[PDB]
């Protein structure tokens, strides 16, 4: 069921880094990783949490649909793309923390805790501030746990409406061409050691789906592009994408 290929470590060490990639072949129900231990170690989800947060906001009516405009609050932040109006699509695309912090405040502690337990999401622990627990609170999730959550979303098996799940999968759209479609979300965790980057999602092919979840050490923001680059290089090596 699970296979470890330690040779894949070269994808990380050749960039003076360390990390884990986890792949899941949906047709064959088989998983692959370079590091079984790190595949099950739990980290802050950071902006990968925008996936469950979006689902909860939509199902509760906090967000009406993917067109609703969340007006910039007029507070100049250091990320230029955050200083503007957003909808769910652009908020996901630009990982707009302040929009999602307001979602969480409107969701509230009780409903957020209950929905994460319903999702079986990570350690399901929202200890900390309701508007930042996924950045510096107690919640944790492993790469293998990301896969389990994403598989439910893919199959519309999470305990929210089909509509909510369809909308979030639309907002996760990252890349599409004649060969494959990638739906995914990046993450960047800096408030608690070790600093890491995430990329989680799946690759849709004509006749199969491959789920993936990776994290890697990220001491500096200069390496953020490696999250996607390394993942796609692993996918190419395994002949999942050309
Ligand atoms: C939080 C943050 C701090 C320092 C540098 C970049 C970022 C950031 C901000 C928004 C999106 C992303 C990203 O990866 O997509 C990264």
């Amino acid at each position: 069921e699970w296979q470890e290929n330690k040779s894949w470590n070269a994808h990380f060490t050749e960039h003076k880094s360390q990390g884990v990639v986890v792949l899941w072949n949906e047709n064959k129900q088989q998983g692959f990783t370079n590091n079984l231990k790190r595949a099950n170690q739990a980290f802050l989800p950071a902006s990968t949490f925008k996936i469950p947060n979006s689902l909860i906001a939509l199902d509760l009516g906090v967000v009406k649909d993917e067109h609703q405009v969340f007006k910039w609050d007029g507070q100049t932040r250091d990320i230029a793309t955050w200083n503007r109006d957003h909808n769910l699509i652009t908020a996901m695309k630009y990982s707009v923390v302040p929009v999602y912090q307001e979602f969480a405040r409107q969701i509230g502690e009780a409903r957020m805790s209950k929905m994460l337990h319903a999702f079986d999401y990570g350690n399901e622990d929202i200890s900390g501030n309701v508007d930042s627990f996924w950045l510096d609170g107690g919640i944790r999730i492993s790469a293998t746990e990301q896969i389990s959550f994403l598989r439910k979303l893919y199959h519309n098996k999470l305990h929210v409406s089909e509509r909510s799940q369809r909308i979030v999968k639309q907002a996760m759209l990252t890349e599409a061409n004649g060969d494959y479609i990638i739906r995914a979300k990046t993450g960047y965790s800096t408030r608690i050691e070790p600093k890491i980057g995430w990329w989680v999602g799946w690759v849709e092919l004509d006749d199969n789906v491959w789920f993936f979840a990776m994290n890697m050490d990220m001491p500096t923001s200069d390496g953020l592009g490696l999250r996607q680059a390394i993942t796609k290089e692993v996918l190419k090596q395994e002949k999942i994408i050309p």
